[PDB]
């Protein structure tokens, strides 16, 4: 019994934590066998950032200008390439402590643990969701850029996010493991503004399954709707539209529980009308959207309270 | 900027989990140096269930390879099972006991597997609002020290009401409890009002102000405040430890009282403070400074 949020142990992951120096500039690596993957922003200066040419600022920086720190010993630095907005800073040394690893590109509402670390020094671990508008209500502050976002699902890590930068609203902005950002971001410091956001309610769904699971059913009704009447409702609460698919996705939670994707998005629908009421669900006074149907299949037990 | 729920990066800990099975039992263990600590039901009258055990009866497994246990001793509600390798992984490591309101990171494992790691804190009530299944006894509840790791909590069971109760690492319970089955309650819970306090310290840093106040109030007339909305009195200790965050902020601490005790009447009002729409008490007022200082391990 009992629901967390819940994030996967860091372990395998600080294992590849390193400092990543170039000027004045420091920041954190992914230090993967011989090759470690940082933000390639680390090679601008403050002045840089409006409108910067990196291929123009890459071409005239050599191996012993990138001072790579792994513990107290110094990478040494064999080469370096530009892929999209990740730099790859070939080292001399393949990391002992690279675990088994796939470099994964995640869509909006899926979920992730994020080892955010200065000066290359892992601080702490929490786990978070990419949200619809494509940035990640996060939890940082400067010197945390390269701090990475995985996924430890059987015994492989799977590498989804890399960070890169901080919002005006404060939220953050970063890219896959292969430096393609998430959202209409760049690596600039022109105006740039989160899109509005709205609720994951395939996840909000999730957790209300996860509610019952574990003997809660105080929201459930004896309604059930359409599709279609649950996306006209929803859409004015600013929830995303909830799919097919998504309906699919909550098949075995449903055959579980014995309630009805349909039937749990009335309950949704009454929840949005009428809140909570002095109530809580799971002990949170608001409705939760950072766990997966996944996450709750991997976190709750099978026998239903 | 952010605000989270954040835990101390679990490695040290990952590489001392092992399994530990006696019987059709199976459980977690924490192999530090030769000795693997586990809870003592592993195996009623404990002494005299133990003295019929003997060293081959325990199977311990680390990773893919099975440990040799040599002998075997109980502090009190753990069972200290000596084993022929010492551990290589072995962190730098304490044992320490903590008080309510302190918080922790807990490592969930279940067959020695290391599956999750979440933060939470030892409420007033002793008992932990975790998230465990049967398997998880022996996952443990440990701080970063710098770079030395502070073993404070090991699972042994769940209470009726979902929330855990465990021991120290030398066996001794947070709270009443006893390890057996039998008729045992959580005690009614209160919130930890040093923790919210400081987590409506870090709402200040992150920007969020509409709940300040002109107004202050007294230590005595906030605690009969606390009294009756089921809040632990705040002591001048409190008041002291939260010093650092007034300094920052530039709102004395019964000045942040007298904003607490306005939303304990008047609520929240459609508002939220951090994204979270209830007083939140499981940040103290260390981790709050913490985590918008940024020290690392
Ligand atoms: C201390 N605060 C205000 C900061 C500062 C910086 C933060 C940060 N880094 C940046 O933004 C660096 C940067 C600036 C301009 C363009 C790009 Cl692509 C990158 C990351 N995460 C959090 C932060 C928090
Ligand atoms: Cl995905």
């Amino acid at each position: 019994s009992g629901f967390r949020k819940m994030a996967f142990p860091s372990g395998k992951v600080e294992g590849c934590m390193v400092q990543v120096t170039c000027g004045t500039t420091t920041l954190n690596g992914l230090w993967l066998d011989d090759v470690v993957y940082c933000p390639r922003h680390v090679i601008c200066t403050s002045e840089d950032m409006l409108n910067p040419n990196y291929e123009d600022l890459l071409i005239r920086k050599s191996n012993h200008n990138f001072l790579v720190q792994a513990g107290n010993v110094q990478l040494r630095v064999i080469g370096h390439s530009m892929q999209n907005c990740v730099l790859k800073l070939k080292v001399d040394t393949a990391n002992p402590k690279t675990p088994k690893y796939k470099f994964v590109r995640i869509q909006p509402g899926q979920t992730f643990s994020v080892l955010a670390c200065y000066n290359g020094s892992p601080s702490g671990v929490y786990q978070c969701a990419m949200r619809p508008n494509f940035t990640i209500k996060g939890s940082f502050l400067n010197g945390s850029c390269g701090s990475v976002g995985f996924n430890i699902d059987y015994d492989c890590v799977s590498f989804c996010y890399m960070h890169h930068m901080e919002l005006p609203t404060g939220v953050h902005a970063g890219t896959d493991l292969e430096g393609n950002f998430y959202g209409p971001f760049v690596d600039r410091q022109t105006a740039q503004a989160a899109g509005t956001d709205t609720t994951i309610t395939v996840n909000v769904l999730a957790w209300l399954y996860a509610a019952v699971i574990n003997g809660d059913r105080w929201f459930l009704n004896r309604f059930t709707t359409t599709l279609n009447d649950f996306n006209l409702v929803a859409m004015k609460y600013n929830y995303e539209p909830l799919t097919q698919d998504h309906v699919d996705i909550l098949g075995p939670l449903s055959a579980q529980t014995g309630i009805a994707v349909l039937d749990m998005c009335a309950s949704l629908k009454e929840l949005l009308q009428n809140g909570m009421n002095g109530r809580t669900i799971l002990g949170s006074a608001l409705l939760e959207d950072e766990f997966t149907p996944f996450d709750v299949v991997r976190q709750c037990s099978g026998v239903t309270f």
